[PDB]
């Protein structure tokens, strides 16, 4: 399949070169997979989700996304126009309030929730979780992410937006999950993107158009935006039978565009998420 005039990040993920504008992908499009978006929620009523999104959990007085950032991330995973995996099922877990903040104990509860909740969902092709969040180093936060991964979920987490070594942030610093840095449309490391040995992969993160609340759309930037490209890619690859939750991060790294990003500090992977789709 070909989507013309796609957001640059989608075009990038299906290309051996920057500077193109068509997204190419297998028509299966993540059908039969599921992606949990652990964030501020998802506006499931957005036409872009086509009924494939649902809120499954909140820790607050509402499950509504009163912020937008969860909706944006979910859009990059699986919206019809702005998404990588256009036929995946999206499940929202609201661990962040409408200011985009969340206590680590709530975030941890959300991760353990997903590990159980997948057993209540139909995801024959596999399960992914996208965590566009983080804070300072916490062994408990890392351990929760590790459990989620161990339970059979492909966990993709943001590296962070500190232009610093991600070793000092959680869940970014958890070795067993897929830690995602951000790049721009010119294949530069995004200026805010964290880096370091703990990174596994880069995805498009600067000036990413996606869904927003009130049935709208929005371009924003962050490792928060790169993460759902990788989460959506994992779901897409799992539907194709190319990989599984336990090795999707490895598979993505092994099939990535290599050595093509600029301003990657010595010791950080130079790997850009790539679907290796041949039309
Ligand atoms: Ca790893």
């Amino acid at each position: 399949a070909a989507q013309t005039n796609a957001p640059w990040g989608l075009a990038r993920i299906s290309s051996t070169s920057p500077g193109t504008s068509t997204y190419y992908y297998d028509e299966s499009a993540g059908q039969g997979s599921c992606v949990y978006v652990i964030d501020t929620g998802i506006e499931a009523s957005h036409p872009e989700f086509e009924g494939r999104a649902q809120m499954v959990k909140t820790y607050y007085y509402s499950s509504r996304d009163g912020n937008g950032h969860g909706t944006h991330c979910a859009g990059t995973v699986g919206s019809r126009t702005y998404g990588v995996a256009k036929k995946t099922q999206l499940f929202g877990v609201k661990v962040l309030d409408d200011n985009g903040s969340g206590q680590y104990s709530t975030i941890i509860a959300g991760m353990d929730f997903v590990a159980s909740d997948k057993n209540n969902r139909n995801c024959p092709k596999g399960v992914v979780a996208s965590l566009s969040l983080g804070g300072g180093y916490s062994s408990s936060v890392n351990s929760a992410a590790a459990r989620l991964q161990s339970s059979g979920v492909m966990v993709a987490v943001a590296a962070g937006n500190n232009n610093a070594d991600a070793r000092n942030y959680s869940p970014a610093s958890e070795p067993s999950v897929c830690t995602v840095g951000a790049s721009d449309r010119y294949d530069r490391r995004s200026s805010f993107s964290n880096y370091g040995s703990v990174l596994d992969i880069f995805g498009p993160g600067t000036s990413i158009l996606s869904t927003w609340i009130g049935g709208s759309t929005r371009s924003i930037s962050g490792t928060s935006m790169a993460t759902p490209h990788v989460a959506g890619l994992a779901a897409y690859l799992m539907t194709l039978g190319k990989t599984t939750a336990a090795s999707a991060c490895r598979y993505i790294a092994d099939t990535a565009n290599k050595g093509d990003l600029s301003n990657i500090p010595f010791g950080t992977v130079n790997l850009l998420a790539y679907n290796n789709y041949q039309a």
